[PDB]
């Protein structure tokens, strides 16, 4: 073995915390979820784990709702159990530098977008014309 070079990804590698939400409650709705799984969804403030290993991509939440864990390679469709229960088939791509995750299920599909705006990573979960932003600081 030999030591890999860095990526433009390394910008997101880290663990954080989220700080702010707005708009979550419209967009889990607009995406499915139900009452009691949107209010106790809403409560969480979970920490956040980005890594990378070579192609693969690692991206962690761990939350007093739920833990999940998810491993990808860029543009390689992949299974996702996602925290509310939603069986789905994602894509992850960097587009500049966004990451942008896109789910699909039921003949559905959401887009979450993933940068980093100063020294923090902001989330944005769009399902038809409702946005919420999440936003996250270093740990």
């Amino acid at each position: 073995q030999q030591m890999g070079r860095g990526s433009m990804c390394d910008a997101f590698v880290g663990t954080w915390k989220l700080v702010s939400s707005e708009n979550f409650d419209d967009y889990m709705k607009e995406v499915g979820v139900g009452f009691a799984t949107r209010k106790v969804a809403g409560m969480a403030k979970p920490n956040m784990i980005i890594s990378v290993n070579g192609d693969v991509i690692t991206i962690k939440s761990e939350s007093t709702f739920k833990n999940t864990e998810i491993s990808f390679i860029l543009g390689q469709e992949f299974d996702e159990v996602t925290a509310d229960d939603r069986k789905v088939k994602s894509t992850i791509t960097l587009d500049g530098g966004v990451l942008v995750h896109v789910q699909k299920w039921d003949g559905k599909s959401t887009t979450i977008k993933r940068k980093r705006e100063d020294d923090k990573l902001v989330v944005e979960c769009v399902m038809k014309g409702v946005t919420s932003t999440r936003v996250y600081e270093r740990a």
